[PDB]
């Protein structure tokens, strides 16, 4: 038996269960840099100003176009000079890049680049990628004043804000953090960007890793699509942050339908769901530099989701970003040193009133435990509940158009958190939120049986989060707080706590 629960085709997911869009408006809340009059199916989106508008301060991005980024000197007009010279080898590109970033001309080594090119990929290949698409992708970065015309904003704590933008302008952006044009981001005493996570492509070309090549193939393949074809979608990028949380033991929500499966993944089998990203505080977390699991995965699929680190700062405890409409560029094999590029992936997914994509994902960082134990401590159960609460609460939406959440081990793998407490606990908060559960446990068959005999178990017994949660409370002090290891474990704990009265 491959799943449990509630069959997947009763579940809700978009389009079908979505609300009917208001018109795409800019707001104090929404910053749009599109021109929403134009805005029409299959065509691409129209850059509002028409004309280039400056902002170098500490509230917006800080623009490599800027007539204040300077080296006198234009550091952009060296950055034209640099790039649109022709690259017949790999250290064309090298120099090229270092040209505007003298300071780390002996900092940032290049060796993965020179490999992917001389040896991994051959000779048709390599013609390809600088006759083709390496000047293509100068082309689209160069043009960034033509098309990301509107300052952008930063989101910072705090702020509960929206950016909506175009896949054209997320394109040239990324080709600009390709060659590592975005100034002031690459320090390590740092000013202004300490708080945010890198967005320059630098350590992409560093040491002698394996999979350092299938990452710069994943990239490539997206690069190579937007240049020889213009996407034409809208992606959203929402900073939530809530100021208050449900009091968790006193609250009278019931449990909602789950389905699980050890079998699928989020992102093929979680289709038009809201698809959790475990994340990094720094969202993305190493997806430049050597991390690659479940997020930097995804972001790498994605990759108009890593544009989020230009403007994302840290997420704080009650904080998530929730990104619509980012498109699959490509499929892949394997994981973490296993992981392969296999194939460019044609995304069929309808989009909304607003020209997104019905692909919802949410950031949401589970707490990085050194030790088992500590997870079991009210403190951190509330704070991971909370934390799954704001990435699954819309507020103000109801619930009958919030479709399902496709999330699986959040924080159960580099984070070392239990599966069984962390799953539990997401039932909890999708609960509070009034959404239901599509949970993948990645290849565990027992995992899956324990979290659908548990869910059953609560939903026989006509349990409200409160007292769901009042158990796990009772845990902690009962079994966890005055232990050589606990002597029972979570789940025959509860069925042992429920059946005794
Ligand atoms: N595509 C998938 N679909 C469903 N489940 C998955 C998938 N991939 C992995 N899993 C399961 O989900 C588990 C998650 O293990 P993890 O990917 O480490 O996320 P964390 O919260 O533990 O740690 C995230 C940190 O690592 C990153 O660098 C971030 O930036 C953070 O810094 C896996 O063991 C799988 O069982």
């Amino acid at each position: 038996k491959k799943w449990l629960g509630t069959p997947i085709e009763e579940m809700r997911k978009m389009p079908r269960c979505g609300i009917h869009l208001p018109s795409l408006r800019p707001s104090a809340s929404h910053t749009v840099t599109v021109r929403v009059d134009l805005l029409r199916a299959g065509e691409v989106p129209k850059p509002f100003p028409t004309h280039y508008k400056d902002l170098w301060d500490n509230k917006h991005v800080k623009m490599p176009c800027s007539e204040q980024n300077l080296y006198a000197g234009s550091r952009w007009e060296l950055i034209q000079t640099a790039l649109l010279n022709k690259f017949t080898r790999p250290q064309n590109l090298k120099d090229a890049i270092l040209k505007y970033n003298v300071a780390y001309s002996k900092k940032w080594d290049f060796t993965a680049l020179v490999d992917f090119w001389d040896k991994v990929l051959e000779e048709a290949e390599a013609q390809h990628l600088y006759q083709s698409i390496l000047p293509d992708m100068v082309k689209i970065a160069l043009c960034l004043p033509n098309i990301c015309t509107q300052p952008i904003p930063l989101l910072k704590q705090k702020m509960n804000h929206s950016v909506t933008m175009s896949q054209e302008q997320i394109a040239s952006l990324l080709a600009n953090a390709f060659f590592c044009t975005f100034p002031r981001r690459n320090a390590k005493m740092k000013s202004e960007y300490s708080s945010y996570p890198d967005i320059n492509f630098n350590r992409l070309f560093e040491g002698r890793s394996s999979r350092k090549p299938e990452k710069l193939k994943t990239l490539f393949c997206y690069f190579r699509r937007v240049t020889e074809k213009k996407p034409t979608g809208l992606v959203t990028f929402t900073r939530q942050s809530l100021e208050d949380f449900p009091e968790w033991e006193r609250c009278e929500k019931p449990l909602t339908r789950l389905h699980v499966t050890y079998e699928g993944t989020i992102e093929g089998n979680g289709r038009g769901m809201l698809q959790v990203d475990f994340a990094n505080r720094f969202v993305g977390g190493g997806v430049t530099g050597a991390g690659l699991v479940q997020e930097e995965i995804r972001f790498l699929i994605n990759p108009e989701l890593i544009v989020s680190r230009l403007f994302t700062e840290v997420l704080d405890h009650n904080e998530c970003l929730i990104i619509t409409g980012t498109e699959q560029y490509s499929e892949y094999t394997g994981y973490a040193e296993t992981y392969r590029w296999a194939r460019s992936h044609e995304d069929g997914s309808e989009k909304d009133d607003w020209q997104r994509r019905c692909t919802e994902i949410v950031a949401i960082d589970a707490l990085h435990f050194r030790r088992y134990l500590d997870q079991f401590v009210p403190e951190k159960v509330r704070r991971e509940l909370n934390k799954a609460y704001c990435g699954f609460l819309r507020p103000g939406v109801p619930s009958e158009n919030l479709s399902a959440v496709a999330t699986g081990n959040w924080g159960c793998g580099a984070f070392g958190g239990d599966a069984r407490l962390k799953a539990l606990i997401q039932i909890l908060a999708a609960a509070a939120a009034e959404r239901d559960v599509v949970y993948f446990t990645f290849g565990d068959s027992e995992l899956m049986r324990d979290i659908y005999s548990m869910h059953t178990f609560l939903t026989e017994r006509k349990l409200d989060v409160g007292k769901v949660y009042k158990l796990l409370l009772r845990y902690y002090n009962e079994e966890c707080r005055n232990c050589p290891g606990p002597d029972i474990k979570l789940y025959p704990f509860i069925y042992h706590a429920v059946e005794s009265s």
